């Protein structure tokens, strides 16, 4: 029970066609069998849902954090993701590049990542960067602190690791605008995005249980009531008309996209 509309980019064939080269070029893939595992995971497919709104290279970038965030969370299955020292070893080299110029020392999937994050905050505020890198170490934290383990006390874990905030993020910088800072911060923002991260782990999970499928029923209804609460926010903070436009592309293009576009993605 999901009541936003399904929305897909009408670039996504494009987009699919060509979702190859950018790992290929950064040493990511360098095997055939490789390409054909990665294409098997329709992730330019799952871009063209999350970011609806962006064509050509907007819709690209978010093509390849699609592309890099899997072939990172890959990198984890085998002993690594065990040994929690490990783990925050090849997260702090990636995680290095929110800081400055990557060494050429670095693993592939560090330049991709430095490569990703230096298009993400072209064009925004520095404001905003400073933001979304936050946003980023969050889930580097939060991924180390999964990997200490070798119904509340899941869900402050998996809140972090489920990657929705950096996911948004993107989803401003592919539509070229910001949400208001000041109504990114506040309460109401705050809950819905909270319902946001909720229900992408609560689906992802789905891979006496029905109390799952009542608990999404809940907080989409729930998201409702905070939607219609934003006029009213928007008149406590003082929006202007363009600012009044960038909230509700926000709400549009960026916590509703990413809330339906992993139910279409996983059905
Ligand atoms: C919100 C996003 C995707 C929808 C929810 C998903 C698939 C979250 C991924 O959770 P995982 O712990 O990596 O388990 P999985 O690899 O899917 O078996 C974009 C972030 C992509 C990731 C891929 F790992 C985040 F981890």
């Amino acid at each position: 029970h999901i009541p936003l509309p399904g929305r897909q980019s009408p670039d996504h064939a494009r987009a699919e066609a060509e979702q190859l080269a950018w790992p290929r070029s950064l040493g990511l893939i360098r095997s055939d069998a490789a390409a054909e595992r990665h294409l098997r995971g329709g992730y330019a497919d799952l871009a063209s849902r999350f970011y609806p709104h962006a064509t050509g290279a907007d819709l690209d970038l978010g093509v390849d954090l699609m592309s890099w965030w899997f072939l990172f969370d890959d990198l984890f299955d085998g002993p690594r993701g065990e040994n929690p020292e490990d783990t925050k070893q090849l997260t702090d080299q990636v995680a290095a590049a929110l800081d400055g110029p990557l060494p050429d020392t670095a693993p592939p999937i560090a330049h991709g990542f430095a490569d990703i994050w230096r298009r993400t905050c072209e064009g925004m505020t520095p404001a905003w960067c400073a933001r979304s890198a936050r946003h980023w170490r969050n889930y580097f934290d939060g991924y180390v602190d999964e990997a200490e383990s070798r119904a509340a006390q899941y869900l402050a874990m998996r809140r972090h690791t489920i990657g929705v905030q950096p996911t948004v993020d993107l989803a401003e910088r592919a539509g070229r605008f910001e949400v208001p800072h000041r109504v990114f911060d506040s309460a109401v923002m705050s809950a819905m995005l909270q319902i946001a991260v909720d229900v992408n782990l609560l689906l992802n999970d789905i891979a006496s249980v029905s109390h799952m499928q009542n608990e999404v029923r809940a907080r989409l209804e729930q998201y409702l009531l905070l939607e219609s609460c934003l006029p009213k926010v928007g008149e406590i903070y003082q929006l202007d008309t363009a600012e009044r436009e960038a909230l509700e592309r926000y709400r549009t293009d960026a916590v509703r996209t990413v809330i339906r576009g992993s139910y279409d993605w996983h059905r």
